[PDB]
């Protein structure tokens, strides 16, 4: 569906400010005007930094064919010598520096539900036969507090490794799969339980794939249950089948979702809430009219 991705011309948009810069490329807020409007129009652009144009439209079209809640589409291309990436501005920004700023402040409620969340997205690419390859918290977009989307589908294929997400087979034999998603996953639950720590921080990347063929792994977060942990472990083993499934780990976490106390044990979190339908309403209605799934609510508090 060639017109899911829509040709833009520079003329017709502009980079107001940064955002932030990466390995694959720098940020901007950015906006468009449309032609012969007089309207001002937020966006992202994303600028790659540096394969035909038709081999990069190929690939933009696979990447604006992806339509579900949980799932950042691109929307729009430039192509002038520098790949430019266009997709809804988010003020929210990147699930990771989200969690660092309200560490202090999320709820159990929250996070289960992100990773149910992320789970549902990942489900969605695995049902299309897509992989990530690159599922991280930095690559995971908040819309809302209530509502996050996993971003940069088919940039790694497009495209400082992130070696310390990746599955050992990926690491040895750069093999992707579902099940390296899936590891990759356990990693980015373990960023979220840990508030945005780094993972295997101060250990040189050289030395990962021997520390999990020891066995080693990423360590147990205080507020996770062992059941939450044990998760994460799963996502983890050698054998890449015998990793749970996506479908799989969204019923987990639903159910664990109903009784949050049970699984996460945090400070405080009595105090700490879903939002009320008449907030989950108004934020919906303002910013993310998007059709989606309810939040997953405790059993006792409905
Ligand atoms: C934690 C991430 C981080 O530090 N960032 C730096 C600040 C900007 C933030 N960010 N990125 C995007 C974004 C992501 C992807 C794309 O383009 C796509 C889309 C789909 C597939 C491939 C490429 C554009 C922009 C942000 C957006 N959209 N809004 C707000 N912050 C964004 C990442």
């Amino acid at each position: 569906n060639q017109a899911l991705l829509r040709i833009l011309k520079e003329t017709e948009f502009k980079k107001i400010k940064v955002l932030g810069s990466g390995a694959f490329g720098t940020v901007y807020k950015g906006l468009w005007i449309p032609e012969g409007e007089k309207v001002k129009i937020p966006v992202a652009i994303k600028e790659l930094r540096e394969k035909a144009n038709k081999e990069i439209l190929d690939e933009a079209y696979v990447m604006a064919s992806v339509d579900n809640p949980h799932v950042c589409r691109l929307l729009g291309i430039c192509l002038t010598s520098t790949v430019q990436l266009i997709m809804q501005l988010m003020p929210f920004g990147c699930l990771l520096d989200y969690v660092r700023e309200h560490k202090d402040n999320i709820g159990s409620q929250y996070l289960l539900n992100w990773c149910v969340q992320i789970a549902k997205g990942m489900n969605y690419l695995e049902d299309r036969r897509l992989v990530h390859r690159d599922l991280a918290a930095r690559n995971v977009l908040v819309k809302t507090p209530q509502h996050v989307k996993i971003t940069d589908f088919g940039l790694a294929k497009l495209l400082k490794v992130p070696i310390k997400w990746m599955a050992l087979e990926s690491i040895l034999h750069r093999i992707y799969t579902h099940q390296s998603d899936v590891w990759s996953y356990g990693v980015t639950v373990w960023e979220l339980m840990t508030f945005g720590s780094k993972p295997y921080d101060g250990i040189p990347a050289s030395e990962i794939s021997s520390i999990l063929e020891k066995g080693e792994r990423l360590p147990q977060p205080p507020i996770c249950t062992i059941d939450v942990y044990m998760i994460m472990v799963k996502c983890w083993m050698i054998d890449a089948d015998s990793r749970p499934k996506f479908r799989e780990l969204i019923i987990e976490f639903s159910k664990m979702a109903r009784d949050p106390q049970r699984y996460l044990v945090i400070q405080g979190d009595e105090r700490m809430h879903l939002p009320s339908p008449t907030d989950s309403n108004f934020y919906r209605a303002l910013m993310d009219e998007e059709d989606m799934d309810d939040v997953v609510d405790a059993d006792e508090y409905l």
